[PDB]
């Protein structure tokens, strides 16, 4: 089998549409998603044409090795989608129409800058190389793009899926190639990281502050090292579900401020017991009594210019 | 091949079932779960009867390639079910008997709110795409739906297989497509549960009420922030074991409430040792006396309503 | 192909074997172990009758699909097996000699009742499923069911490996389905869990009881948490190679029973605290001294019940 | 299919182009990346040569099957990679153009002397064996060497993608080999490290220095030995991502380093409370407040002594 | 296809070897280890013998479907290897050259008594069943047995790769089996053990000790169980880097005494604090003078049995 033969000298438009059947497993340290869909073809071969009349027969069915299919690829994919063909249709005027179920784990970078009141658009990027023979380009049917109403992708909201429709055409080795940019839009659902990690973590901290109100350096120091230790902990938690990025993320930047607090209440804790011991109490009384207003509000204060800066 | 044309112009029904064999692998996490079982087909191809008499058969046994097969697919399988035929035979009116024996890893969503006290409706959506030449409707044969006495899903009862035997119709991508609902109904072994997180995290807390028994500050920190420490150990085992939810579990509101009253407890240890310094032990005394009665009855009227509120 | 012809009315009798020549990942949690084995088959085929004079060979070799071959499954796999046909030898008569070698990951429920000093049996159900031109029965050859000398189960004993040499027949889907049922006898190997897991375990108890030679709350307070955090450590550690069962296992029972031996631990530190307090040292020194000895006996006592229950 | 004759009694010149498309998983305890691209592949073969006018085209496709192809393979790739050829292009001369895209999971060596401040340079080597026919050798076309711009390494930054032209011929099983080695380099993005492990390991190393300004022994026991275990932790941490070197890397010397920090911290707490308690206090006076500027000295010049070392 | 036959009554030699080209994921835990090699193959075949002076060929390259090949397996692998046909080659006599290149899981035994400091045997078995016609026997090629200069085990120094010459010929289910033991010979890298395991493990015991200099029992309380609680950590995380053995390590035998070291240290500890509430402390001082010495005289007197013992 060989391409269509082009008319004039215009190139062959293959026709695409992407329906999303499945989104599952949004892997964000490996910066992944699997998806399970229908990818569907259309392009005009004039060799397959037939008269509808004296044939009685509206529409042809073949099988993908009797006729010439274009080669359609994904460019962002780890390995070649796993895919089944559904059919393939032919019309009178030679008009094919290929339709697969495919699977596939897709590589699509993601900005956690504002982790986890992050938003992604995820990409999935279709391609063809042009042919000695004839350049083949890439068109969208907005008509065959869509979702599966039951599409859940766990821990996410899915907010759109749409094509850029106009192809990135450029060469490549020496050929042309055809890409189109398939678009997922997302919201990261961000509930649940109050009550297991944000909450936690703050009522540890508000706990290392009860050293404020007490003059007993041995309770103190149990106090801020010991709630310091389960802050390492979350610190700990939380880079675990996170790849390691060359940009700070909202929550790193919490997680690393907290540490100073922890570092100042230290200093603090130590220079109140110097103090006593050194029976300079009023003074030590002087230095408490101001930390105990100026760590929460110092704490309000720097996280409003965080939250200014990342959003 | 060709699908068998209609007598009239009535759609072709493709009468199905299923027969657990193995059920393994509930991952609470991924929200999947496998599957190994026969999977049943049979519809009328009129084009494959046959006279019993000058044949000298009653039955015909045909290659999957030797005669025309409705493309049956499941929709929440994350790829293409594993699948090896087990027999196809044709009655002599051209009732085909089709059997296959499958293997499939599938995804259904998981409601956790009730966790880990939960029941569950675990989904195998069996789907077909009608052809141009005819449209293809599925049915279910309730004599081939079940599954072996032997299936076990390790930390689940399963209560039920059934099917829903109307199926879903819809069109999609100017095709009609049928859709049947097989159901498995299950409920969650809460058993281990009780003695490995749910008295272990009961006992600790209690552990942390012994502090208003005692008038040592020192003591009181290690008994409160200690105790704290393991609790924050068993928040993150429970929440290894779950997904991300956007909503709020029993267990998570449980593990949730106990920092509360970790925190008061601490607030209430130190308001003791500073009323105590301050030379007020006598109000201190009438605080900590309340303590002993407030936080236990708050404890239990808070999980009355959080028992009501879920259940 | 079609299966062989009866001779009267007999079912077709499949004799079969298999030989172990790999055991390997015994996955408690899973409830898996995966095999590498030859599975040999043997029955009449008079259609492959031959003649040694004119065909010149006494032995004929074929290729599976050149001859009728049983459909032979495994009950209990996880997917179907991997394998690769060693030799098809066919004799005169027409007694054909099938050799497979095959690898499978085999699902086969274990009993934890009394882990880690437990024995279980392995299961590997070999099954076939009836034709409707004849009914296809399996048989057991003793000469050549076995294992290799070097077989080995990291962390288990091998006992035995037996069959049962009569076949479970039974209806299924109206059709005769013939299962035999292989038994793989196994011991678990529990030394590793007396250093690794038990001894430490109670080292930590037998410190936390140094307590009760102690009139210091904070260093009493101190013994008691730090020890029975690292009891929860310990109990972490053995529930992450285990399932979770719908019952109690031995350790998780003695596991249990310690987390009541550091609640009354802790109520007797804080009981005699307060007793101190309240200028009551005799009657505080009179419950310790009879804890001395109360709680190793009480531990050495509750210990030798749950092994009567559990052995 | 056989090589093409050779003119005279030259070796077959095989030329070579490898296209990155993507980049991902570079594990460094494994010492793996994956990689996803297009192999172009040139030689010329007369016997399949032509007339342009006779013809009538300019250039003629075929299928792999039709024709000889090299077998060219990947020397420190984990299985085969996974290929699927794109085109076969002849030109009337027999030159053969061939490419093909595929995925491979590379193995090549780590230098984490540095780490986390590490350069790689990993190695793809392209081979063919001879055959007793004619002697195949490898060459690189520049035009053919290259990378996509949006390919991305997560962690790494990706400075260059060459490849050695001049070939490594040897011989391997009494045939002649061609090997040629393909670089990426790649440098370490650095920056998370400094956040999530280099600074908060140096807040618990300070925060035990504070033990210098404290003459409580009890307090200092706590914050010497919690911020030890809080250093524990990180060296667990920091070892869970890095493979067992025979040589010390740059972390892991500076982790070793603060060890011996924390245990003279513990000397120097235990013998500034032997002296006080010996009626000494003077004397343990002066070691601490020694203490106070040799501890940060001594930390500064190691550090300096190491980096100089390392880098 | 059928055997070679024999001139007299030989039974056929298959000459064998294996060229490493890598060596990757030795897996302490499954005892387990991935490899990519050469397996060279040769043997006459009569039948396939030509002229070398009328053909003018001096050897004849066949595809693998066009001759009979030998069944060639390994014994301790997971699955059957990946294999991809190189070259066959046939000598004027026919002596038949066969070259694949495969990758493999294989299953071999580890003995961790000496771990870290422990060598291994790896052994690759080679195996070859007969048929009916003739008696198939192995062999080695010295010659074609070897491995590439890069070949690295990440963690392990490779000494040798050899192969017993000899095979084990033996029935097995009535015919003869003939099996070929080709070795490889590593020595574990235990350098980095040293400064993550050994060192760190020895800092904290040491730590203990400091507890001989101080008369604060709620200090040395704090001193021995928080060190012990650190031992925990590290004889978990050595422990999930090996497989549970029916045998004591050199490792597991330390990490356990260390144990009774702790144990011990509580006793003293729990004495000191004892005799000075009972206004014994001249004698408490003895005990505690002569445990600063006791300890670690009994500590390298201990290790020195051990490694006596292991060595
Ligand atoms: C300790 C720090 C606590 C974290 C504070 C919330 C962060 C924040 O301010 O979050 C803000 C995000 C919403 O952001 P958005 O619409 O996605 O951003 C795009 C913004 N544009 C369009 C202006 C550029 O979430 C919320 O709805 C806040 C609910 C979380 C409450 C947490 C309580 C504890
Ligand atoms: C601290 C919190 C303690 C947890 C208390 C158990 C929660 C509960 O009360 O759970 C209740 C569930 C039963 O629920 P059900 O029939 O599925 O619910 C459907 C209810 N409808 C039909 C009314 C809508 O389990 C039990 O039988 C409780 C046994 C666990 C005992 C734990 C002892 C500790
Ligand atoms: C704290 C609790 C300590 C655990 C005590 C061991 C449990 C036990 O007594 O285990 C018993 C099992 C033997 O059991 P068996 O013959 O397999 O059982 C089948 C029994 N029938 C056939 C009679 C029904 O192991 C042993 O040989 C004991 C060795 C372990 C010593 C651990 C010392 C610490
Ligand atoms: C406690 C120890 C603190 C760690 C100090 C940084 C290590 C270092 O000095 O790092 C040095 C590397 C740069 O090295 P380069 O270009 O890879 O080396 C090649 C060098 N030649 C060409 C001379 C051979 O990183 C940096 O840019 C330093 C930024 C990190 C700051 C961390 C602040 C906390
Ligand atoms: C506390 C215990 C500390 C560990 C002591 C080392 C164990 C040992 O003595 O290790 C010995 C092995 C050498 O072993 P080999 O020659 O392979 O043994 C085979 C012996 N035959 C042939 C006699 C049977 O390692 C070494 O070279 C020691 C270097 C490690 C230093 C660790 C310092 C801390
Ligand atoms: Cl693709
Ligand atoms: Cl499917
Ligand atoms: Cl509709
Ligand atoms: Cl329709
Ligand atoms: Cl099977
Ligand atoms: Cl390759
Ligand atoms: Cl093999
Ligand atoms: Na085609
Ligand atoms: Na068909
Ligand atoms: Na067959
Ligand atoms: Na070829
Ligand atoms: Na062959």
């Amino acid at each position: 089998v060989s391409p269509p033969p082009p008319i004039a000298d215009e190139p062959l438009t293959v026709n695409t549409g992407i329906y999303l059947i499945e989104c599952y497993s949004l892997d964000d340290k490996a910066e992944t998603f699997k998806v399970n869909a229908f990818l569907s073809l259309s392009w005009k071969d004039r060799r397959l044409a037939f008269d509808p009349v004296r044939s009685g027969v509206r529409v042809k069915t073949y099988e993908p090795e009797a006729i010439w299919i274009p080669e359609i690829r994904f460019v962002n994919v780890e390995n070649a989608r796993d895919a089944d063909v559904v059919d393939i249709s032919v019309s009178p005027d030679g008009t094919v129409q290929y339709l697969e179920r495919f699977s596939a784990r897709v590589l699509s970078p993601l900005d956690f800058r504002r982790y986890p009141f992050d938003s992604q658009t995820l990409h999935i990027y279709l391609i063809v190389r042009s042919v000695d023979t004839r350049n083949i380009v890439l068109a969208v049917d907005l008509e065959k793009v869509g979702k599966n109403d039951d599409v859940f992708l766990t821990g996410w909201d899915i907010e759109s899926f749409t094509a850029v429709v106009k192809p990135a055409n450029f060469a490549l080795e020496d050929r042309l190639e055809s890409k189109l940019d398939y678009q997922l839009r997302i919201s990261r659902q961000y509930f649940s990281y109050i009550p297991n990690i944000i909450l936690p973590m703050l009522f540890i901290l508000f706990i290392s502050w009860t050293a404020f109100w007490s003059t007993s350096y041995e309770a103190n120091v149990t106090l801020v090292v010991s709630t310091l230790i389960a802050h390492i902990a979350f610190n700990i938690l939380v880079e675990t579900n996170l790849p390691k990025t060359p940009y700070m993320t909202y929550t790193g930047a919490i997680i690393f401020m907290i540490y100073l607090f922890y570092f100042v209440a230290v200093i603090e804790v130590t220079v109140q017991h110097y103090l006593k011991v050194e029976s300079q109490p009023a003074r030590a009384a002087s230095i408490t009594r101001a930390s105990r207003i100026a760590f929460p509000v110092v704490f309000l204060l720097a996280n409003i210019i965080l939250a200014f800066l990342f959003f």
